[PDB]
Protein backbone atom coordinates (compact mmCIF):
# COMPACT_ATOMS: atom_id res chain seq x y z
CA UNK A 1 0.00 0.00 0.00
CA UNK A 2 1.05 3.66 -0.47
CA UNK A 3 -0.10 6.61 1.19
CA UNK A 4 -2.26 8.74 -1.22
CA UNK A 5 -2.45 12.17 -1.48
CA UNK A 6 -5.47 14.21 -1.14
CA UNK A 7 -6.33 16.81 -3.94
CA UNK A 8 -7.75 19.81 -4.25
CA UNK A 9 -10.19 21.02 -6.88
CA UNK A 10 -7.70 21.61 -9.24
CA UNK A 11 -5.80 18.25 -9.31
CA UNK A 12 -2.38 19.88 -7.54
CA UNK A 13 -2.45 17.98 -4.23
CA UNK A 14 -2.98 19.21 -0.50
CA UNK A 15 0.13 21.51 0.58
CA UNK A 16 0.19 22.91 4.66
CA UNK A 17 1.30 25.95 3.73
CA UNK A 18 -1.70 26.89 1.74
CA UNK A 19 -5.60 27.43 2.59
CA UNK A 20 -8.88 25.93 0.93
CA UNK A 21 -12.49 26.14 0.90
CA UNK A 22 -14.46 23.54 1.33
CA UNK A 23 -16.98 23.25 -0.68
CA UNK A 24 -19.50 20.85 -1.30
CA UNK A 25 -20.60 18.36 -4.27
CA UNK A 26 -24.39 19.75 -4.41
CA UNK A 27 -25.48 22.51 -5.96
CA UNK A 28 -27.52 25.59 -5.42
CA UNK A 29 -29.89 25.05 -2.88
CA UNK A 30 -28.15 21.43 -2.17
CA UNK A 31 -25.04 23.20 -1.85
CA UNK A 32 -22.90 25.76 0.52
CA UNK A 33 -19.45 26.12 1.72
CA UNK A 34 -18.53 25.57 5.43
CA UNK A 35 -17.98 27.91 7.59
CA UNK A 36 -17.15 29.77 11.24
CA UNK A 37 -20.35 30.98 12.58
CA UNK A 38 -21.76 31.13 16.51
CA UNK A 39 -23.51 28.52 18.17
CA UNK A 40 -27.37 29.71 18.99
CA UNK A 41 -26.89 28.01 22.69
CA UNK A 42 -22.86 28.61 22.78
CA UNK A 43 -21.53 30.69 25.96
CA UNK A 44 -18.15 30.99 24.17
CA UNK A 45 -17.43 34.81 23.66
CA UNK A 46 -16.32 33.75 20.52
CA UNK A 47 -18.03 32.10 17.20
CA UNK A 48 -17.29 28.43 17.82
CA UNK A 49 -19.61 26.19 15.26
CA UNK A 50 -18.36 24.55 12.12
CA UNK A 51 -21.49 25.53 9.27
CA UNK A 52 -21.89 25.32 5.72
CA UNK A 53 -24.39 27.77 3.95
CA UNK A 54 -28.15 26.79 3.20
CA UNK A 55 -26.84 27.86 -0.80
CA UNK A 56 -24.07 28.32 -2.72
CA UNK A 57 -25.56 31.53 -4.39
CA UNK A 58 -23.94 34.29 -1.71
CA UNK A 59 -21.10 33.92 0.32
CA UNK A 60 -17.79 31.72 0.27
CA UNK A 61 -16.76 29.38 3.01
CA UNK A 62 -14.40 30.61 5.64
CA UNK A 63 -10.95 28.86 4.46
CA UNK A 64 -9.24 26.33 6.55
CA UNK A 65 -5.31 24.35 6.88
CA UNK A 66 -4.34 21.07 7.32
CA UNK A 67 -2.27 20.24 10.00
CA UNK A 68 -1.10 16.35 9.48
CA UNK A 69 0.97 14.48 11.55
CA UNK A 70 3.51 15.95 9.22
CA UNK A 71 4.59 16.12 6.91
CA UNK A 72 1.91 15.57 3.58
CA UNK A 73 -1.98 15.44 3.64
CA UNK A 74 -2.78 12.29 2.99
CA UNK A 75 -6.04 10.10 2.58
CA UNK A 76 -7.07 8.41 6.43
CA UNK A 77 -4.42 9.96 8.08
CA UNK A 78 -5.42 11.97 11.21
CA UNK A 79 -4.91 15.77 11.24
CA UNK A 80 -6.36 18.78 12.53
CA UNK A 81 -8.44 21.34 11.08
CA UNK A 82 -8.27 25.34 11.43
CA UNK A 83 -10.34 28.20 10.05
CA UNK A 84 -7.51 30.38 8.59
CA UNK A 85 -9.06 33.86 8.91
CA UNK A 86 -7.76 36.89 10.88
CA UNK A 87 -9.48 37.31 14.57
CA UNK A 88 -10.48 39.51 17.40
CA UNK A 89 -8.03 39.51 20.85
CA UNK A 90 -10.42 37.13 22.43
CA UNK A 91 -10.76 34.51 19.57
CA UNK A 92 -7.69 33.29 18.63
CA UNK A 93 -8.42 30.26 20.31
CA UNK A 94 -11.27 29.45 18.87
CA UNK A 95 -10.14 28.54 15.19
CA UNK A 96 -9.13 24.90 15.68
CA UNK A 97 -12.02 22.23 14.76
CA UNK A 98 -12.96 19.72 17.19
CA UNK A 99 -16.07 17.31 18.30
CA UNK A 100 -17.83 18.65 21.13
CA UNK A 101 -19.45 16.94 23.93
CA UNK A 102 -22.28 14.79 23.62
CA UNK A 103 -25.34 16.64 22.50
CA UNK A 104 -28.70 14.62 23.75
CA UNK A 105 -31.19 16.54 21.43
CA UNK A 106 -28.97 15.75 18.87
CA UNK A 107 -27.81 12.08 20.16
CA UNK A 108 -24.59 13.09 18.55
CA UNK A 109 -21.41 15.22 18.97
CA UNK A 110 -21.12 18.71 16.97
CA UNK A 111 -18.18 20.05 15.35
CA UNK A 112 -16.93 23.23 17.01
CA UNK A 113 -13.88 25.31 17.38
CA UNK A 114 -11.48 25.63 20.07
CA UNK A 115 -9.42 22.60 19.83
CA UNK A 116 -5.60 22.15 19.78
CA UNK A 117 -3.20 20.44 17.56
CA UNK A 118 -0.91 17.79 18.00
CA UNK A 119 -2.67 16.23 20.80
CA UNK A 120 -4.66 13.34 21.59
CA UNK A 121 -8.22 14.61 22.19
CA UNK A 122 -11.22 15.69 20.08
CA UNK A 123 -9.57 17.60 16.86
CA UNK A 124 -8.37 14.82 15.00
CA UNK A 125 -10.00 14.20 11.28
CA UNK A 126 -9.32 12.55 8.32
CA UNK A 127 -9.92 13.42 4.46
CA UNK A 128 -11.21 10.32 2.96
CA UNK A 129 -12.55 9.21 -0.31
CA UNK A 130 -16.62 9.82 -0.21
CA UNK A 131 -18.93 6.47 -1.21
CA UNK A 132 -20.68 8.96 -3.64
CA UNK A 133 -18.80 11.34 -5.20
CA UNK A 134 -15.50 13.07 -3.88
CA UNK A 135 -14.33 13.11 -0.37
CA UNK A 136 -15.21 13.08 3.02
CA UNK A 137 -14.41 13.90 6.69
CA UNK A 138 -14.14 11.52 9.43
CA UNK A 139 -13.92 12.22 13.11
CA UNK A 140 -11.89 10.64 14.96
CA UNK A 141 -12.16 11.77 18.89
CA UNK A 142 -10.91 10.14 22.20
CA UNK A 143 -7.44 8.97 20.48
CA UNK A 144 -6.66 8.21 23.76
CA UNK A 145 -8.80 5.19 24.32
CA UNK A 146 -8.83 1.92 23.33
CA UNK A 147 -11.48 1.47 20.74
CA UNK A 148 -11.60 -2.59 21.37
CA UNK A 149 -11.17 -4.69 17.86
CA UNK A 150 -11.72 -0.93 16.20
CA UNK A 151 -9.54 -0.33 13.16
CA UNK A 152 -6.57 0.84 15.02
CA UNK A 153 -7.77 0.31 18.16
CA UNK A 154 -9.39 3.67 16.83
CA UNK A 155 -13.40 5.12 17.11
CA UNK A 156 -14.10 7.64 13.22
CA UNK A 157 -17.20 7.99 12.65
CA UNK A 158 -18.24 9.87 9.60
CA UNK A 159 -18.90 13.90 9.28
CA UNK A 160 -22.64 15.11 8.49
CA UNK A 161 -25.00 18.20 9.30
CA UNK A 162 -28.12 18.04 11.47
CA UNK A 163 -30.13 21.57 11.36
CA UNK A 164 -30.09 23.76 14.11
CA UNK A 165 -31.52 27.09 14.27
CA UNK A 166 -32.71 26.11 10.52
CA UNK A 167 -28.46 26.17 10.09
CA UNK A 168 -26.42 23.09 8.29
CA UNK A 169 -24.43 22.24 11.47
CA UNK A 170 -21.64 19.47 10.55
CA UNK A 171 -21.73 16.78 13.17
CA UNK A 172 -21.20 13.15 13.41
CA UNK A 173 -23.80 11.01 11.19
CA UNK A 174 -24.40 7.55 10.62
CA UNK A 175 -25.50 8.02 6.65
CA UNK A 176 -25.78 10.84 4.60
CA UNK A 177 -22.05 12.10 4.92
CA UNK A 178 -21.09 15.68 3.34
CA UNK A 179 -19.47 14.71 0.16
CA UNK A 180 -16.63 17.49 -0.81
CA UNK A 181 -13.91 19.29 -2.15
CA UNK A 182 -11.08 21.64 -1.65
CA UNK A 183 -10.84 24.82 -3.52
CA UNK A 184 -7.45 25.96 -3.03
CA UNK A 185 -7.97 30.11 -2.41
CA UNK B 1 -23.31 -19.27 20.22
CA UNK B 2 -25.29 -19.19 23.23
CA UNK B 3 -26.24 -15.61 25.81
CA UNK B 4 -23.86 -17.02 28.74
CA UNK B 5 -25.51 -15.38 32.02
CA UNK B 6 -23.19 -13.51 34.42
CA UNK B 7 -22.92 -15.56 38.18
CA UNK B 8 -22.51 -14.02 41.08
CA UNK B 9 -19.93 -14.47 43.54
CA UNK B 10 -21.76 -17.86 44.95
CA UNK B 11 -22.68 -19.23 41.33
CA UNK B 12 -26.34 -18.06 40.93
CA UNK B 13 -27.00 -15.97 37.99
CA UNK B 14 -27.38 -12.52 37.89
CA UNK B 15 -31.26 -11.22 38.91
CA UNK B 16 -32.44 -7.93 37.27
CA UNK B 17 -34.71 -7.95 40.50
CA UNK B 18 -31.83 -8.36 42.84
CA UNK B 19 -29.02 -6.30 44.30
CA UNK B 20 -25.25 -6.25 43.92
CA UNK B 21 -22.36 -5.21 45.31
CA UNK B 22 -19.09 -4.90 42.93
CA UNK B 23 -16.35 -6.24 44.73
CA UNK B 24 -12.79 -6.67 43.27
CA UNK B 25 -10.53 -9.51 43.21
CA UNK B 26 -7.49 -7.89 44.60
CA UNK B 27 -7.07 -7.78 48.57
CA UNK B 28 -6.45 -5.18 50.87
CA UNK B 29 -5.03 -2.19 50.05
CA UNK B 30 -5.12 -3.69 46.48
CA UNK B 31 -8.83 -3.88 47.48
CA UNK B 32 -12.20 -2.16 47.65
CA UNK B 33 -15.68 -1.95 46.52
CA UNK B 34 -17.43 0.44 44.21
CA UNK B 35 -19.66 3.26 45.32
CA UNK B 36 -21.44 6.50 44.96
CA UNK B 37 -19.31 9.33 46.22
CA UNK B 38 -18.77 12.92 45.67
CA UNK B 39 -16.86 14.17 42.43
CA UNK B 40 -14.38 17.08 43.90
CA UNK B 41 -14.82 19.46 40.74
CA UNK B 42 -18.62 18.30 39.78
CA UNK B 43 -21.52 21.17 40.14
CA UNK B 44 -24.10 18.41 40.14
CA UNK B 45 -26.52 18.94 43.92
CA UNK B 46 -25.89 15.18 44.30
CA UNK B 47 -23.40 12.92 44.81
CA UNK B 48 -22.44 11.93 41.25
CA UNK B 49 -19.51 9.70 40.70
CA UNK B 50 -18.81 6.32 40.97
CA UNK B 51 -15.17 5.22 42.69
CA UNK B 52 -13.96 2.35 45.14
CA UNK B 53 -12.19 2.24 47.84
CA UNK B 54 -9.04 2.32 48.41
CA UNK B 55 -9.09 -0.78 51.31
CA UNK B 56 -11.35 -3.83 51.52
CA UNK B 57 -10.98 -3.64 55.28
CA UNK B 58 -13.96 -1.44 55.90
CA UNK B 59 -17.73 0.24 54.08
CA UNK B 60 -18.94 -2.35 51.91
CA UNK B 61 -19.97 -0.82 48.80
CA UNK B 62 -23.33 0.89 47.31
CA UNK B 63 -25.47 -1.64 46.05
CA UNK B 64 -26.30 -1.46 42.30
CA UNK B 65 -28.95 -3.62 40.28
CA UNK B 66 -28.47 -4.30 36.77
CA UNK B 67 -31.38 -3.67 33.71
CA UNK B 68 -30.45 -5.43 30.58
CA UNK B 69 -32.55 -4.58 27.15
CA UNK B 70 -34.60 -7.48 28.63
CA UNK B 71 -34.63 -10.07 29.72
CA UNK B 72 -31.95 -11.79 31.34
CA UNK B 73 -28.43 -10.35 32.18
CA UNK B 74 -25.62 -11.79 29.84
CA UNK B 75 -22.25 -11.61 29.24
CA UNK B 76 -21.70 -9.16 26.18
CA UNK B 77 -24.51 -7.12 26.14
CA UNK B 78 -25.50 -4.16 26.55
CA UNK B 79 -27.38 -3.13 30.14
CA UNK B 80 -27.81 -0.32 32.84
CA UNK B 81 -26.06 -0.10 35.54
CA UNK B 82 -28.18 1.66 38.67
CA UNK B 83 -27.40 2.19 42.38
CA UNK B 84 -29.79 0.77 44.54
CA UNK B 85 -30.22 2.86 47.84
CA UNK B 86 -32.51 5.46 48.99
CA UNK B 87 -32.00 9.27 48.04
CA UNK B 88 -33.35 12.39 49.20
CA UNK B 89 -35.68 14.54 47.29
CA UNK B 90 -33.10 16.10 45.39
CA UNK B 91 -31.14 13.36 43.97
CA UNK B 92 -32.81 10.88 42.99
CA UNK B 93 -31.94 11.45 39.32
CA UNK B 94 -28.04 11.07 40.31
CA UNK B 95 -28.63 7.45 40.67
CA UNK B 96 -28.08 5.82 36.80
CA UNK B 97 -24.65 4.85 35.86
CA UNK B 98 -23.22 6.84 33.16
CA UNK B 99 -20.25 8.02 31.26
CA UNK B 100 -19.20 11.65 31.69
CA UNK B 101 -18.15 14.20 29.07
CA UNK B 102 -14.14 13.94 28.24
CA UNK B 103 -11.87 15.22 31.05
CA UNK B 104 -8.87 16.49 29.07
CA UNK B 105 -6.66 16.11 32.36
CA UNK B 106 -7.10 11.95 32.08
CA UNK B 107 -7.57 12.20 28.89
CA UNK B 108 -10.75 9.78 29.59
CA UNK B 109 -14.29 9.73 30.52
CA UNK B 110 -15.19 9.24 33.82
CA UNK B 111 -17.90 6.92 35.45
CA UNK B 112 -20.75 9.51 36.77
CA UNK B 113 -24.34 9.11 37.71
CA UNK B 114 -27.35 10.95 36.48
CA UNK B 115 -27.66 8.61 33.50
CA UNK B 116 -30.91 7.27 32.02
CA UNK B 117 -32.59 3.86 30.96
CA UNK B 118 -33.01 2.17 27.91
CA UNK B 119 -31.72 5.12 25.82
CA UNK B 120 -28.92 4.93 22.93
CA UNK B 121 -26.56 7.95 24.73
CA UNK B 122 -23.89 6.92 27.49
CA UNK B 123 -25.48 4.81 30.42
CA UNK B 124 -24.69 1.63 28.22
CA UNK B 125 -22.53 -1.10 29.77
CA UNK B 126 -21.29 -4.85 29.67
CA UNK B 127 -20.20 -7.34 31.77
CA UNK B 128 -18.01 -9.44 30.32
CA UNK B 129 -15.00 -12.20 31.50
CA UNK B 130 -11.97 -10.76 32.41
CA UNK B 131 -8.28 -11.63 30.77
CA UNK B 132 -6.99 -11.95 34.14
CA UNK B 133 -9.25 -13.08 36.81
CA UNK B 134 -13.29 -13.15 36.97
CA UNK B 135 -15.74 -9.98 35.13
CA UNK B 136 -14.39 -6.67 33.50
CA UNK B 137 -17.42 -3.42 32.92
CA UNK B 138 -17.48 -2.21 29.46
CA UNK B 139 -18.35 1.09 28.52
CA UNK B 140 -20.60 2.20 25.58
CA UNK B 141 -20.73 5.55 24.66
CA UNK B 142 -22.40 7.12 21.67
CA UNK B 143 -24.83 3.75 20.48
CA UNK B 144 -26.38 6.39 18.17
CA UNK B 145 -23.00 6.73 16.18
CA UNK B 146 -21.52 3.82 13.80
CA UNK B 147 -18.11 3.43 14.64
CA UNK B 148 -16.83 2.69 11.23
CA UNK B 149 -15.81 -0.94 11.36
CA UNK B 150 -16.10 -1.87 14.91
CA UNK B 151 -17.69 -4.65 16.16
CA UNK B 152 -21.20 -3.98 15.89
CA UNK B 153 -20.85 -0.64 14.71
CA UNK B 154 -19.75 0.31 18.18
CA UNK B 155 -17.65 1.93 20.39
CA UNK B 156 -16.80 0.07 23.74
CA UNK B 157 -14.32 0.46 25.78
CA UNK B 158 -12.45 -1.02 29.26
CA UNK B 159 -13.23 0.10 32.39
CA UNK B 160 -10.52 0.90 34.84
CA UNK B 161 -9.53 3.21 37.36
CA UNK B 162 -7.74 6.56 38.01
CA UNK B 163 -6.74 8.25 40.83
CA UNK B 164 -8.65 11.92 41.28
CA UNK B 165 -8.12 13.55 44.90
CA UNK B 166 -6.13 10.30 46.04
CA UNK B 167 -9.78 8.11 45.30
CA UNK B 168 -9.90 5.64 42.92
CA UNK B 169 -12.63 6.66 39.87
CA UNK B 170 -13.95 4.64 37.83
CA UNK B 171 -13.17 5.32 33.98
CA UNK B 172 -12.19 4.50 30.19
CA UNK B 173 -8.74 3.03 30.13
CA UNK B 174 -6.76 0.69 27.64
CA UNK B 175 -4.35 -1.66 30.19
CA UNK B 176 -5.56 -3.03 34.01
CA UNK B 177 -9.35 -2.93 33.77
CA UNK B 178 -10.50 -3.49 36.85
CA UNK B 179 -11.32 -6.90 37.92
CA UNK B 180 -14.47 -7.78 39.63
CA UNK B 181 -16.99 -9.72 41.37
CA UNK B 182 -20.83 -9.37 42.25
CA UNK B 183 -21.55 -10.21 45.43
CA UNK B 184 -25.61 -10.51 45.98
CA UNK B 185 -26.74 -8.74 49.00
Amino acid sequence: PLPKPVLDTNGKELNPDSSYRIISIGRGALGGDVYLGKSPNSDAPCPDGVFRYNSDVGPSGTPVRFIPLSTNIFEDQLLNIQFNIPTVKLCVSYTIWKVGNLNAYFRTMLLETGGTIGQADNSYFKIVKSSKIGYNLLSCPFTSIICLRCPEDQFCAKVGVVIQNGKRRLALVNKNPLDVLFQEV
